[PDB]
């Protein structure tokens, strides 16, 4: 998918997690987020279209996805241990990584 | 790209790291390894084609890629820090993650 | 090496990072913060004095220090690659983790 | 505890995991290993006792404990999701991290 569609997948699944009843709903949504983040990895965003892939700016852009992917990994372990509310709350904290990238690169 | 071509990218760049004679060659190889691992995320290997996408087997397959991606992240920081031989040596330790997934799933 | 004193060390060194002129001051403060977090890992907080060491609350308490330690680790790598303003801004983001534990257990 | 007692705790609980009869034994042993690793973090080993705390060797020594602590963290999550065999096999893999530090500093 393109970068726009992977971002819509991240936004919509965050909302499904906040309104979940059960563990099954939370796990499935985190798995969809992990796939979207991994597919987005080598996208060039509009703001950096004149830069090389090996520039400081593109190395920094990719660093944001490493962090996001790490956080989704941990939240999914919480959900699979039966700590559903702890997983929802970790999902709420992911938003600061979202905002950090957007303020520099969007 | 498909799974077999992602694996050939991982294998070539591990050899570049070993024969490297400057820091730039090591940084560039690790970056290519990270891109290939993120692109492999979503693949279904031949041996698990008769399982569901949400099967315990496929969840465990994907967990191996989370582990590899995390180890590459740390190796790249070491290289950028000036600790280049330490980065090469950490790259050699990646082999046990490669071997673990192959024994279970290849 | 009691909990109160480890917390003073966390708070003091965060202010140092916020006011620093140079990269040496940031690296030293981050290293002191990691020491204090590792030293706090095994403490029993006053609010959980009545609980089993194996309770869900105490497992969760310890998990919070693992999260803080991982974030400090990343910020120090950024400082060591010359991305000093980025390490400073990352140190500021630590406050979300500080306050998440405080709201549950302080 | 001193460094020698922390290493005896690490060695003993690794054999406990290998020979475990049930899941509770594996979780307990991992939690004890994490405590010992966190307590060892600030120790000065005999081979480095004459160099300064800011030396590259002490920085590097401490980094190896961060790596060990992260691997125990992931293995405890696997045990708590019910993947206890996988947690046992992950614990076996820790040995290469133990051996790497011993090769360099013991
Ligand atoms: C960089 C490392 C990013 C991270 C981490 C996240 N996002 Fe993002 N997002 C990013 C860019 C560069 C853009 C602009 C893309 C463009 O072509 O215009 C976006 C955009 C969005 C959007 C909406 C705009 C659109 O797609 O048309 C949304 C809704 C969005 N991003 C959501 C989002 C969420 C929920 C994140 C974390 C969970 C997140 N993003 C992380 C770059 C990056
Ligand atoms: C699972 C999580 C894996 C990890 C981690 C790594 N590899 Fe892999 N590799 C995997 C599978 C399932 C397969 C079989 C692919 C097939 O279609 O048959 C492979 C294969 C390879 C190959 C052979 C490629 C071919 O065309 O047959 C190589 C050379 C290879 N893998 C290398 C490799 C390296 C160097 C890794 C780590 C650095 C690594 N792999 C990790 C699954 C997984
Ligand atoms: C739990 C996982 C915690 C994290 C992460 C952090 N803190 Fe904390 N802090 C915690 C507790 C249980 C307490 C109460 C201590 C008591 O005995 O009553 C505290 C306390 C503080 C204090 C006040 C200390 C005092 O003199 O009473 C400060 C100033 C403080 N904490 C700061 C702090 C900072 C800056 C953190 C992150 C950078 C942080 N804490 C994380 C539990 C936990
Ligand atoms: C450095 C970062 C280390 C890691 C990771 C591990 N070990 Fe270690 N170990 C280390 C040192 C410097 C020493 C020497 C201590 C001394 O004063 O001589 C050790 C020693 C041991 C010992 C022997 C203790 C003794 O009788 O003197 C054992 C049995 C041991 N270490 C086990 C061990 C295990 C099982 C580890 C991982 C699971 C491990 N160590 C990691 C430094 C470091
Ligand atoms: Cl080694
Ligand atoms: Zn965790
Ligand atoms: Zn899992
Ligand atoms: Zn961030
Ligand atoms: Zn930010
Ligand atoms: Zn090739
Ligand atoms: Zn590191
Ligand atoms: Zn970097
Ligand atoms: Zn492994
Ligand atoms: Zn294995
Ligand atoms: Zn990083
Ligand atoms: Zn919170
Ligand atoms: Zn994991
Ligand atoms: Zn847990
Ligand atoms: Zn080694």
């Amino acid at each position: 998918a393109d970068l726009e569609d992977n971002m819509e997948t991240l936004n919509d699944n965050l909302k499904v997690i906040e309104k979940a009843d059960n563990a099954a709903q939370v796990k499935d949504a985190l798995t969809k987020m992990a796939a979207a983040a991994a597919d987005a990895w080598s996208a060039t965003p509009p703001k950096l279209e004149d830069k090389s892939p090996d520039s400081p700016e593109m190395h920094d852009f990719r660093h944001g996805f490493w962090i996001l992917i790490g956080q989704i990994h941990d939240a999914l372990h919480l959900a699979n241990e039966g700590k559903v509310k702890d997983a929802q709350e970790a999902a709420e904290h992911l938003k600061t990584t979202c905002n950090h990238c957007h303020q520099k690169y969007r």
